């Protein structure tokens, strides 16, 4: 069958919306509502990203991992029918001890055991038609999310990220002696997607939130943060200290390392963002030091399980149904799938641009 | 009262053996002597001025040396625990008044310095010296009579239970084990070749890892049969490195050797940081080797001191070793100093592994 | 100071709305009102004389009635989380010395009484009287100003909390979720249809469990909407008994009752006892009973009171809550009685879920 | 072709010493004999056919008995773990395809019956004949060779260390440790004194318990003076009950005695269900028995059989305790029978611990 769909030639890049033949072989059947990008989305176009590749036989990959579905049409099941709007899984299992049980985030061999949609050797989800099994898929449950359940998948790799703080942090009394987290300091190093939703989680779990930049914010930014009590500072002017959970979006090294030696004792690091171009920093003997006589734990976190989906989709409800106005203003952009140079250049002031399916 | 104790003046430098005069209370729940005492790096960087974050007791100007310590108790009041003549570890790291310390958690002090304080080391005066006061609750008994001098070796053994602690914790971010609920063929790479990387190793086979410690040269014919016995491997990594890597511990406290072999390191492994050198040259770290680290779900944990808990885990491990191969272990202590030996402090006997005092 | 304050004579039994003399203590840190106040079978046992553990303050001749409280700050000294005029919850357990009392888990107190102690039941004043003196450690703020009466629902959903806190913990002993990592089909049986039962199923279904309420009789149609309204199922185990159940939560109390539903029980499952009636009789365990148990590892978990931080979780639930269905969270508060009608100690409200008193 | 064994008809009971076929299977990986097998209540009951969710292999009339194992290897396949003429404990429990088997946990089956089998037991040949094919994951390799046949206490003993890997994930719920981070002075009572009792008692003591077995009637002295060798106490709790207990462990699969003894246990205690009999007599449980255990925030949980890594710590523990108390340890072993006395299932010779078969 033929169908439209947004392809890239992994890892070499480049982008086309254009027409390809998608046969069928499944157990449901589902089409594109909204899908957003990110640098990922980016760096398969930019050909920036080695480990990339199309599905065995196929000379091209489909595009698209942070994907609102709508279930066509469907198997036989007590979870969903025919119209319910999903989130499909990014990562699929492959055999391994954590994968054979849902837990492919934490894949113990890496590829070729488990596989991403739009990603490795898995066609993604911008294209008219797209087939899956019922276990691949999560249900919106809440009518009134609608176009902000794309933010799903962003979304889940944070709540992933916080179960492993909320696993190293057992390593001391991480709490105030009153048992709360009140006062305890989060600092986010960047002031995009992730990082907003970094931050509203921390504040959900009760920590004073700040994101950070080397530069001052837009008003659009800045007044979101407030609507839900996160500050922020340019670094270059402003320097956080004390720091008690630090989470890097940005992947830069002299920029993790200088706040790191902020970090409280007891303190937790989250690295989370790519850059594979970034400079090298000297990280040198008073730093390891540092970090040592802090009992300082340093963790890296890629993904997330179905289970951090559904996390997702409740928070984001909480969220849309206190603060709909900013939950809002995270979209930026939608747009239309010719619209492929989305893929090359950011929009002004974005944060998360999607694309309407039609 | 006058005793003999070996001083230093923190955090200026330089050691004596010599008369000093530390207050005799009548009231005490505990008064001992020491037997043995070990020496380490810090004690060595103390001596030199090296460090500047150690300091004298309030109100005075020296500090007695040593936390490696075996003492005996010369008397005590009515407890059910330990009564003259027993043999006791004393605590290193004293508790302030934090959340981590009120529970016996001081080495995870959530201030540092001034809430927790260590003997010999920052603002407490340590073992070196003829008598000894303390609290009950401040001492580990030693319960194996076999042990003698062994026993020594409990507060550098106490580091390392306390980092496998930090393990087991941080591992529980995914499964860890095989498949088939074990640890077999898991790998564990311990940085340096020194008397803590023993340590490490021994605890590392205790828990089911294949071992090897490396370091940027060949190794003494000895501490290959002492490895040999143990069943640990070692590497001069400049003629072959290890690689894919579940469990990594570094006791070189430097940068381009921890970041080279964190490249190695599989999907969920554990790097625990351990040494540290605050001279140590800047190696720079880039976006690959921070990416390398996220796409692999790794955890990198600083560790320092231990708990009580970890102590009689030490002493307890300390036996099973002994009775398995008491020559190996022996030969961890490589030289029985003498307290007016000050100079062991500013050069290394040769072969040394752990050097120890042997007090009158 | 005179004050109006509806007291009792504990544990003997009673109670009067009226006069007493509330001095200004010698060291606090908060003057408050109360706003709303809770009622629950525990004050109803306490005025019932049918708690044998209960007492007045020392000296005292009279306790204070009301844990479950919303209050209002009147005055306090300058600080960082609280001003004059915000709404806050109190703490109803206080701590006492032991290693869990002091780092805020007196809730998992290590001796009992009298090293804990709780407002209103346990040596202390309770909230139902004009003016309250207290610190702020002890106050959770409400920071959410559309929440208005429902946050006096926060103590018994504190409660709550805890017990998922404690699921959390022993369900670690096995992977209990699914091999997608969900709990999507885990089934949830809560013994009861009371306001206790109603927050663990509401509690439930945010973790993602099908939950099924069950009682020995029907329930009245305000309840079946409330259910129907979150997605929670009840069924009558008289004609209907639920099979095949994951996580098992007793708010009855009643071991005979408790014991046929363990029977029930998968592999894994974990049975947590909340509910307590000392009145309730005797079910004979036997030798199957226990074999049950142990073939299919089983946990039985005790669960009491809660900790601070679950009273902000419990807090942040509300919030959520009736910002989805504010309807639904609304109905859950059946009566606002006055301080005056003493006979709700007594009597229960027609088809009553939550019992509040508005305070003048 | 023809060997010998010990052969029930799973579940009508019986036993006999006798000659079955056994086919040399197309591909297998490793092919044994057994050097010393263990009897307990279970074989007994299976003999007795007591025990009526056991069964046969699909399609056969018998079932080879015996689940405490020590076999030499006669021949392997190459790996890089076992060779032949090394001995090794094989796996009872076998895995299945829930969430919990496929990961080497099958010790927490999901599903139970029919997904796990086990050895001797369940549809699965045991280790009563003479010769074995398995495969090599299912083998734990011994690496002490001077246990000898104490190595085949390793079953009954992995079964202990899986019940404290429960006590070690349940008492997460709150600060179980005294405040110095130490188990010094918490109390574990262990009821019954069989085989299962002392090794749980001797982890008990390794974990740094004071311990006490229990029974009810005086214990013989070769028992007596075992205990004291490991300083672990007796009572006869008909004369002396203890109180105050911390951790608490079943052996009986009594109610009645389970019971009476969870009345003593302290606030955040542990009980462990591990004993069964569906035997056993009713004991009456009451809303007062109910409230003790929810207000002590208690946890009671059962556990059966062990995971792989559990055998291997059995292994490690079997030789610290060898080398340090030789004698003791070989007491455990209170009677060597041959395979013609079938008489052991039906009668067992008294001041028995642990009944074993050396095979010849
Ligand atoms: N681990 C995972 O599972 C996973 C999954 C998806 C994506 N990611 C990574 O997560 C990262 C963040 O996602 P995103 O969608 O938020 O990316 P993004 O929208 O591009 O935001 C990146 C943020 O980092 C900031 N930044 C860059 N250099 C900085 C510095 N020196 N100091 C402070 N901030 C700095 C950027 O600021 P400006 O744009 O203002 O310069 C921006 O705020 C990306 O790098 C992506 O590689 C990780
Ligand atoms: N966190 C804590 O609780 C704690 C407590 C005490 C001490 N420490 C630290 O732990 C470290 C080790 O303790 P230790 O008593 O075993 O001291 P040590 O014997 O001096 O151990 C240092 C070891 O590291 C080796 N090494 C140095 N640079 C190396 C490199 N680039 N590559 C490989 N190996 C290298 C040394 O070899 P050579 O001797 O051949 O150079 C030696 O084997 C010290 O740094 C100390 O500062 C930590
Ligand atoms: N652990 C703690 O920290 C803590 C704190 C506070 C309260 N509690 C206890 O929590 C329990 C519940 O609190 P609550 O405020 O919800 O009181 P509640 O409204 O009385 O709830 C009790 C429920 O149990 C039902 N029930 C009684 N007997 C039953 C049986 N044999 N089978 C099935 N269901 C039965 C009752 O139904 P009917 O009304 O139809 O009889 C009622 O729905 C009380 O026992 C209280 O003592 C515990
Ligand atoms: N994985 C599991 O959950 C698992 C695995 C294997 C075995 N088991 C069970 O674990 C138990 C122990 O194994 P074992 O080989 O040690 O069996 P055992 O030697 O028969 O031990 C049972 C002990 O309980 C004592 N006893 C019986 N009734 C008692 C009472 N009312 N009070 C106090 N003590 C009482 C017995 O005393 P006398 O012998 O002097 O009567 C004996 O010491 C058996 O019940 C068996 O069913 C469980
Ligand atoms: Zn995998
Ligand atoms: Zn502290
Ligand atoms: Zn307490
Ligand atoms: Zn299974």
């Amino acid at each position: 069958s033929t169908i439209n769909a947004i392809v890239t030639d992994a890892p070499k890049g480049g982008v086309k919306y254009t027409k390809i033949d998608m046969p069928e072989p499944y157990e449901a059947k589902l089409k594109p509502v909204y899908i957003g990008i990110c640098g990922t989305d980016r760096g398969e176009v930019a050909g920036a990203l080695s480990f990339t590749y199309n599905p065995e036989g196929e000379n091209f990959l489909v595009l698209g991992h942070e994907a609102l579905l709508q279930v066509l049409d469907v198997s036989d099941n007590n979870y969903i029918k025919r119209g319910d709007f999903v989130v499909p899984l990014v990562r699929r299992p492959g055999k391994c001890v954590n994968c054979r049980i849902g837990r492919q985030d934490n894949c113990s061999i890496g590829d070729p055991d488990k596989h991403e949609a739009g990603i490795t050797g898995l066609h993604g989800f911008m294209r008219d038609v797209i087939y899956d099994d019922i276990q691949n898929l999560v249900k919106v449950n809440d009518p009134d999310l609608g176009k902000i359940a794309v933010l799903t998948e962003p979304l889940k790799n944070v709540m992933k990220a916080f179960e492993v703080f909320d696993v190293v942090s057992k390593r001391s009394i991480f709490q105030n002696d009153d048992s709360t987290f009140i006062g305890k300091k989060m600092v986010v190093i960047g002031s995009g997607s992730e990082a907003f939703l970094y931050s509203f989680v921390g504040k959900d779990r009760g920590f004073d939130v700040t994101m950070v930049n080397r530069h001052d914010e837009t008003e659009n930014k800045m007044k979101m943060m407030d609507d839900f009590g996160v500050g922020f500072s340019n670094y270059l002017k402003d320097m956080p200290d004390k720091i008690d959970l630090l989470v890097d979006t940005s992947g830069d090294p002299s920029t993790i390392f200088k706040f790191v030696k902020k970090v409280n004792n007891n303190g937790v690091v989250i690295l989370f963002g790519f850059n594979g171009k970034a400079p090298g920093y000297p990280v040198n003997g008073e730093d390891i030091d540092y970090i040592v006589e802090r009992n300082i734990t340093i963790a890296g976190s890629v993904d997330a399980a179905k289970i951090h989906y559904v996390q997702a989709l409740d928070s984001l409800s909480n969220w849309y149904h206190r603060h709909p106005q900013t939950i809002k203003d995270i979209i930026t952009y939608e747009a239309k799938p010719e619209e492929t140079n989305i893929f090359f250049q950011k929009p002004k002031g974005e944060i998360k641009t999607v694309i309407k399916w039609p």
